[PDB]
Parts: structure tokens; C-alpha cells; sequence
């Protein structure tokens, strides 16, 4: 019965009990202090190759909704920037709040955005995601802030299908979705070494967080809130505030690409 979540007795403040790495040296998310985050002119340009991205399904895993990608080959791929080698896109998901004033995981000078998008990639030095997720150089997550304003057309295909995966365990067919519609024009970014922001909280993530947010409408985000954490036949719990508070930076340095 007990499973990790975002509630009072299974949430971020409780995770350390069943996942002691929650209190580790490289935990995510962090606050991005733009005064101390010093620029690095050695950082190579970021390369985002999503032209042949091949989506498979959209699903409710009880924590968020995931858009899964075909990672059998080097289709949609992230290279450059702080990354050694090639990282294959496997899935994307969001974090959001109960209201437009909170919802992001990272903060920028303690500012919270309405939501955060995470594009998850794993390093082809390893055989698959299951092997990479255990290694400090295993994953690269591209983090993108959402701010409420203009409706994003590239998000509409996602929003129009959320009613078919309202509850945990539902996974719908979802092909030919273009993740490039979810990117801002500028790819300037901050980067630091970190972790998964959910259990198992493994410290295997090179974080790449873009400075430019994308704009969504209040209506699009409010559709996110119509999802439920629970499965069919369980008490309803709206899926809201599925974000982790920021964690101590400890000895890490956030580097700017710009
Ligand atoms: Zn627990
Ligand atoms: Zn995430």
C-alpha cells in the first residue's frame, strides 16, 4: 500500500526514510543563483537533434504523465554542451503546481515557475536506461521552465489526450509527437551535476536547465491539474504540486553557457 508520492506522509520531506540518498551530496533540484553561477567559455554548444524523434505512448504513472520515446536507436539525441558522448531521448514529463505561482522544481534567484518540463536522456556508453541510471555519468535531463501567458501550439496534442489517461496505470498510444515544439528559441543554459528529483533519487544526472522559458496558457496547465495520482477504484487525489523543493548545492558549481 505505502508508495512514495507528494503527500504529507509519502512526500519529499519523508523520502529520506525509504531512500536515504535523498540527503546525498548531489541532490536535485537546486536554486539557480544568477550572481554566483559563473560563465564557462569552454562549454561546447548544445546540440539538440530531435528531427527523427519517435514518440510511442503517453501514460499516467501516478506521479506525473510521461511521453515515451523509441530509444532503440540514435533517433532523438542530445550532445555537446557539458556532455561526453551521445545521450538518447527516452521520455519527457512535467512537474506543476496547484496554482500558477508554483510548480517548477528548479528556481532562478528563488523564483518559481508555473511548471517545469524534463526531457530525459541516457548515455549510449551504456546498454540501456536501466544500466545508465545507476551511473554518475548515466543521464542528461534537459529542464525547461513554463510560464503562464500565450497558449503553446506544440503542447496542444498532449493536452487534448490527457483525458484518456486520467488515473494511474493508463497508457495511451501517442505517435508522431514532435518534441521540438516544446523548446524555446534560445538554448543558453545552466548546468550542474545532480540527481533524479524523484525516488530513487539516484545521483546520475547531468542537469541542463535553459534560461528561456516557454509560454503556456493557464488553460493548458489547468488541464494538467485534471489528472489524478490515484488509480481507478481508489480515492481521488488530483495530480497537483508534484514537484520537489530545491536542495542544498553543497560543493557543486552551476556553470552558465552564456
Ligand atoms: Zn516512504
Ligand atoms: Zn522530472
Amino acid at each position: 500500500a505505502h508508495h512514495w508520492g507528494y503527500g504529507k506522509h509519502n512526500g519529499p520531506e519523508h523520502w529520506h526514510k525509504d531512500f536515504p540518498i535523498a540527503k546525498g551530496e548531489r541532490q536535485s533540484p537546486v536554486d539557480i543563483d544568477t550572481h554566483t553561477a559563473k560563465y564557462d567559455p569552454s562549454l561546447k554548444p548544445l546540440s539538440v537533434s530531435y528531427d527523427q524523434a519517435t514518440s510511442l505512448r503517453i501514460l499516467n504513472n501516478g506521479h506525473t504523465f510521461n511521453v515515451e520515446f523509441d530509444d532503440s536507436q540514435d533517433k532523438a539525441v542530445l550532445k555537446g554542451g557539458p556532455l561526453d558522448g551521445t545521450y538518447r531521448l527516452i521520455q519527457f514529463h512535467f512537474h506543476w503546481g496547484s496554482h500558477d505561482g508554483q510548480g517548477s522544481e528548479h528556481t532562478v534567484d528563488k523564483k518559481k515557475y508555473a511548471a517545469e518540463l524534463h526531457l530525459v536522456h541516457w548515455n549510449t556508453k551504456y546498454g540501456d536506461f536501466g544500466k545508465a541510471v545507476q551511473q554518475p555519468d548515466g543521464l542528461a535531463v534537459l529542464g525547461i521552465f513554463l510560464k503562464v501567458g500565450s497558449a503553446l501550439p506544440g503542447l496542444q496534442k498532449v493536452v487534448d489526450v490527457l483525458d484518456s489517461i486520467k488515473t494511474k496505470g493508463k497508457s495511451a498510444d501517442f505517435t508522431n509527437f514532435d518534441p521540438r515544439g516544446l523548446l524555446p528559441e534560445s538554448l543558453d543554459y545552466w548546468t550542474y551535476p545532480g540527481s533524479l528529483t524523484t525516488p530513487p533519487l539516484l545521483e546520475s544526472v547531468t542537469w541542463i536547465v535553459l534560461k528561456e522559458p516557454i509560454s503556456v496558457s493557464s488553460e493548458q496547465v489547468s488541464k494538467f491539474r485534471k489528472l489524478n495520482f490515484n488509480g481507478e477504484g481508489e480515492p481521488e487525489e488530483p495530480m497537483v504540486d508534484n514537484w520537489r523543493p530545491t536542495q542544498p548545492l553543497k560543493n557543486r558549481q552551476i556553470k552558465a553557457s552564456f
